[PDB]
């Protein structure tokens, strides 16, 4: 029959809210999920969602005929600066489908071949910084990964050099970003400089368009010259500023976390590291990698995928009932009702992955085809999936492969994993030492 939905304890008018009084709300929710299982309702003053953790219910929520992408509170707060760019528009806004079409072909093999040499440019700058550290020094891993990915999206997308490696502090653009991400996050939990941060992301916005202003085959080109082959319309003025911001944001934070997590799991798991390093050395025969070589780094790709399994860096997405409906045969839902897919919890479903979901095992991804459908979703779902998926992976495989080719890594502080949440996930304070293998670059 029709079931009552599990819900954690409520506390009068506070609801379930006192159960989330934490800077790490996703990790807290994962704990409630372990307790309560595949589905639980969660209520805060004014708001309600249902959290899903099982592949069996998330397959269902992933049926776009019944459920579309919802803007959670968080994405409503990001909406004041990202706007109706791809990531923070409703599916039914004109501008979503239109930018989708106008920006799609900018992402696959081919677009991705013409992105390559610029990826290698930032990557060699990364290798060089580490080659140049003295003996006394260590690497701040998330910080250097964000310097890389931020610069990679600025160059490949917009031909603009952030020159993040010439800086020993984070880029002005980064320091705004994290605060507002922090905010929107702290914001959710209140039962009651966010001008300085947004006010500041722009200005940079306004600097990349002048540049271009004062020919490139790039995201920015298509944002200026492309027209949606459905309606004929181009992207308008305020929409464009919205897509720039969208991609600099979306296009660097999640990728830097993925690379940070991947290195973290490799230095914690020396047998995996050894095999990942044996492949980088065998595949990467030249001074600098080619496009074809990065495609050959098979196990590096498995490593990355396994880090996305454990800690998918954009760890939750929201959906809503298009109409009145019944979920899993048990849970009726009314038009409008909200679902959040807890992705890390999904990637721990024992019915899918077996009884050792916490182990780091890249060999799980040996034959992707035997992973059920909707068991592995770090790039979201359907027409609202990550547009930059194949960009993110190509860039991360390239960078990881060259890290493992050029250095041996030491976990010198015995780093204990600490996951900071700003929406997205990163291992806060992850540090390492990299001993050079003295191999010449191009
Ligand atoms: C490992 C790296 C990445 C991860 C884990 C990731 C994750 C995701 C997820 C889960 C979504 C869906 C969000 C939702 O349903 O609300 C999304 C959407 C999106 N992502 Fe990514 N992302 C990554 C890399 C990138 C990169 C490099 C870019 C840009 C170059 C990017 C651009 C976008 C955009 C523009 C959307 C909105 C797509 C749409 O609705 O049309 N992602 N991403």
């Amino acid at each position: 029959t029709i079931k009552e939905m599990p819900q954690p304890k409520t506390f009068g008018e506070l609801k379930n809210l006192p159960l989330l009084n934490t800077d790490k709300p996703v990790q807290a929710l994962m704990k409630i999920a372990d307790e309560l299982g595949e589905i639980f309702k969660f209520e805060a003053p004014g708001r309600v969602t249902r959290y899903l953790s099982s592949q069996r219910l998330i397959k269902e929520a992933c049926d776009e005929s019944r459920f579309d992408k919802n803007l959670s509170q968080a994405l409503k707060f990001v909406r004041d600066f990202a706007g109706d760019g791809l990531f923070t528009s409703w599916t039914h806004e004109k501008n979503w489908k239109k930018a989708h079409n106008i920006l799609l072909p900018s992402f696959s093999q081919q677009a991705m071949k013409g992105y390559h040499a610029m990826m290698v440019d930032i990557a060699v700058q990364l290798v060089q910084k580490w080659e140049r550290l003295n003996a006394d020094e260590h690497i701040e891993v998330p910080e250097d990964m964000t310097r890389l990915t931020l610069d990679t999206i600025g160059l490949c997308g917009f031909n603009y050099r952030f020159n993040s490696f010439y800086r020993d502090q984070p880029h002005p653009f980064i320091t705004s970003m994290v605060r507002a991400l922090d905010e929107a996050m702290n914001k959710l939990q209140r039962a009651n400089q966010f001008q300085e941060d947004i006010k500041v992301m722009n200005d940079l916005v306004d600097k990349i368009i002048a540049d271009r202003k004062a020919q490139s085959d790039d995201l920015l080109t298509h944002m200026l010259n492309g027209k949606d082959p459905e309606t004929g319309e181009p992207l308008d003025d305020e929409n464009i500023r919205y897509q720039i911001i969208t991609f600099l944001i979306c296009g660097h934070e999640t990728t830097s976390g993925l690379l940070s997590f991947a290195l973290y799991f490799l230095v914690k798991n020396p047998h995996v590291l050894q095999k990942a390093a044996e492949e980088a050395a065998r595949v990467l025969v030249d001074p600098v990698p080619s496009y074809k070589q990065v495609k050959q780094l098979k196990y590096v790709g498995m490593v990355l995928n396994e880090a996305l399994r454990l800690w998918p860096t954009a760890p939750a997405f929201s959906l809503y009932a298009k109409e009145d409906t019944v979920l899993g045969g048990e849970y009726p839902l009314e038009k409008g009702d909200e679902l959040m897919v807890l992705i890390p919890q999904l990637h721990r479903d024992k019915t899918i992955w077996g009884d050792d979901v916490e182990e780091f095992r890249p060999e799980r991804f040996e034959n992707p085809s035997a992973i059920p459908q909707h068991a592995f979703k770090p790039f979201g779902n359907g027409q609202r999936a990550c547009i930059g998926q194949q960009f993110a992976l190509h860039e991360a495989t390239l960078v990881l492969g060259m890290m493992l080719k050029h250095f041996d890594f030491e976990d010198h502080t015995n780093y204990e994993l600490d996951i900071k949440e700003t929406l997205t996930l990163k291992p806060e304070g992850f540090v390492v030492k990299a001993k050079s293998k003295k191999i010449p670059l191009g």
